[PDB]
């Protein structure tokens, strides 16, 4: 069914978006479980996970409107080298990511593009989700000191 | 554990590679979705996730031996307009990947990185199995014909 | 509750709608039966059923709103003689309930009746999964032939 | 238990047949399976196991007997480069056993060992059915056309 | 996929091997269960039937190599009379297709076949716990004498 | 069946290793069990058990090859008085047999004994993962100090 | 809790004889096992077993009782080369051991430390079941002749 220009546009920025988070967050994982942060080995992937559902709603529905699913552009990582850092990489991430869902969630709408913008409706609140967690985890190793916050993490829970 | 420096640069240049093909497998197979053929889907998909568990072991390799994984780069995908378009194009990525992975496994042998090469001769082995699959899909489109090749790939196996 | 006249002119219309595609799919699922394509009756089939359940959402609706379910005015159906042509009309119809269906989602935010939207979106959703099955199925026939398309729907999937 | 040495000589050539329809059948299915011609290695398959227990059987009733298998000897092969042409070989190969066996049963009632005589009715009657297959298969091919028979084997029945 | 012609030559010369072992085997299982030893029958028997998967092993990489296998010509027999020249001859051939193997796996090796390799470095790993048993069995003959050894073997295990 | 002498050379020497390894870990064991480290004593329980198994490996590897494993002369071990001694004593204990076990595996390799080389491969693959741990458990030491270090060892895991 | 020095002088030595005879047991054992004795090597497997867990109650007691156990030494090994020899150097070393358990047993009452003497005569036990069972075999060959006992080993009991 043919889609609206712009929006497919937006999917595949949307889209570029999840490619990199997919890989930061698989990269972030396993650089956690190299260091025996098994609990943040599991979440990381976990989110990683998250992304690769995502990239496969935004290619389908792509595929769907008649475009062209674009994974060959990979934007910027930011990978970091501690826990806070890498942590903060992936927030500030996701902000951005968020900032452009919005974005694309209102031009839906403007183009009557409703089934598009309920899924990335649904994107969008999990994204936030991973935003809570990433703040708070980040706020614990504050209140808490990083040392009890790196043994708070070798187990997992 | 410190490895061997060129044994991390050819692990990376194999990530890479699997990077490539995660990509190119996974968008082909929704493509095959999207136009009904259920089975390239399935076995496509499938091969994606292949590619992701190799380069799950490449990314946990290159960290355990203390280097630094590469997931910025990514190489050229060749996606194709048509059924037999895109399965040659997997083909020829898969048997670029082989020739690689024998180099790799080499050199590996030759610095005594045993272990890494039990890993690639694992790979290289699923590697030929997907070249398998390839050609005789390929073969199977010439002696059955298109149109018959197509309704084969209409319900799930 | 008093709901919006116009939100209910809009539910009537697209009740009138669903009772045309109720019947047209219907008829048509019986005419595959007949003639022996097992696999398109059971799909045509579950579609009337579909558009049942959503003119029974309809109905409910508008009456929970106080307004008056609309059941007589059926509109034109365009019932068609052989496969192609049947499934054509049934991607007509669906594409001309989707223009409606926007519209009214639209409207119905307009004057804040986010429920009667809600519901309206899902049902979207339904129709717009109709429009890829009938575009598929379409595309089927040219890329496999009639012949061989025919043969494949002999079968239950 | 001293056998005939006439009755003991016709064993070993019928186990010398069997010895080439083991070998000929097994190539032949692993050679479909190459072909992605599923349904036909699995036929294949099963009928070089059925010549396997016929070569058991003969092997054992020679040793009874108190003769001497030969398994030195294997006669000429006739493997085919195409699916015709190797079912037609089976075929032939086939008749020529069965002659051999109805020479065997007739010569084995003459010199009254009966139980031989069973066991090889019991083989030739295996053997018939082995032809049955083959005879019909060659003529489904020229009925609905090689490339729809080729499609018709490719999943497993 | 195009396979080096002198690995597919030894995969060829090691087929022949499994096919003269296959059948040697045989007949001594088989003279083994006339005889009353049923233990020597169960050994030899399954050790055949080892054989034959090594033997499938080979066709299916030849033929996945784009080689022809040859089970047309097979080489010497050397059965023997009592129980101790059978084991002995059946050592004898495990040996000299040891010796093959090794020089095949180096080989494969040289041209970066490794898969081909990993195949046979299992099948050998196979061929030598053979070797190993072949060996006790018969130092076993010399310690308790061959009267006792016989009795030994009457029973199942 | 007679093996190259400078392998079985080579074997006592990586059982002896093995030896070692045997003691130490299983008196590190016993005293994080002691000391209430149950954690600590776990895992090291469990490196000994590995390299008992791997003793037996050799052990019975050399008497196939007609050696004589030599379990008499047993190196020196290191054993440490605190933890991160004890945990940095055992890692130089694998990496100093990690070192024998690559030397061992190309010599093995150069005189075709492939099934030796393909145990020790694996008995090296254990090592790796024995090496990860350790290098992983000291740098937690590190990063989260030996108090809390400590307190995450009294429980199990 | 501070152990008086002498019985933990008295644990090491008990320790050092159970370090012996693990070694000694285990490789019997496993020659037995090369020979094709499977019973043979059952019974010295356990016993080796039990030798271990008699070590580890040892380790355990001297660190309970804040003395340093010692595996370092190892005392003189005596593996023989034939099933006669082998069991009586393992009854010698039984006994020798058993001299210095009574030795030990007194030694410990004289200074209440009769947790430890508990310990003892418990192994002490065990040990005159090993010198029974190893008694007994010893006479079983003379009665029996040495054909019919290695015979009687072959099969698992
Ligand atoms: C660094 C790159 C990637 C890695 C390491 C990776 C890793 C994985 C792993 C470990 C799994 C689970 C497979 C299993 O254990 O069966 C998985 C599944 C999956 N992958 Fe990826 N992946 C990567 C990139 C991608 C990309 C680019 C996409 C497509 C946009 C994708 C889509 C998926 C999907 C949809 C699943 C199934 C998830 C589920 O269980 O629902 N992945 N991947
Ligand atoms: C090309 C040479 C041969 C090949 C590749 C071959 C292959 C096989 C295979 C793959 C199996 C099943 C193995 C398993 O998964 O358990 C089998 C079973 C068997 N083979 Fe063969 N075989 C060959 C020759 C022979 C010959 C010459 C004999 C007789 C002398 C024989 C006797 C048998 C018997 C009796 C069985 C068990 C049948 C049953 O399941 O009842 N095979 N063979
Ligand atoms: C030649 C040296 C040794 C060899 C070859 C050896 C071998 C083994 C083997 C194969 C097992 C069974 C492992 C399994 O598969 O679960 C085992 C268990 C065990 N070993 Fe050893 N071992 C040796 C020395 C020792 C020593 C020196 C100790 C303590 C000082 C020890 C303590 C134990 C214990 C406590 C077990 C568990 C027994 C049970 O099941 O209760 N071993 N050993």
């Amino acid at each position: 069914m043919k889609g609206d220009t712009k929006v497919i546009n937006y999917l595949n920025k949307l889209l570029g978006n999840e490619l990199v988070a997919i890989n930061q967050y698989f990269l972030h994982a396993r650089m956690f479980k190299n260091w025996g942060l098994k609990r943040l080995n599991d979440v990381e992937y976990h989110e990683s996970i998250d992304e690769m559902k995502h990239a496969d709603r935004y290619i389908e529905r792509i595929l769907f409107l008649e475009g062209l699913p674009n994974l060959q552009d990979l934007g910027k990582l930011n990978i970091g080298e501690d826990v806070e850092e890498m942590l903060r990489s992936d927030l500030a991430l996701e902000l951005d990511g968020a900032k452009n869902l919005r974005e694309a969630i209102g031009y839906a709408d403007s183009v009557h593009d409703y089934v598009s913008r309920d899924m990335m409706i649904e994107i969008l609140r999990d994204e936030e989700g991973h935003i809570d967690w990433l703040e708070t985890e980040l706020d614990l190793i504050q209140k808490m000191g990083l040392q009890n916050y790196l043994q708070a993490q070798i187990r997992e829970e």
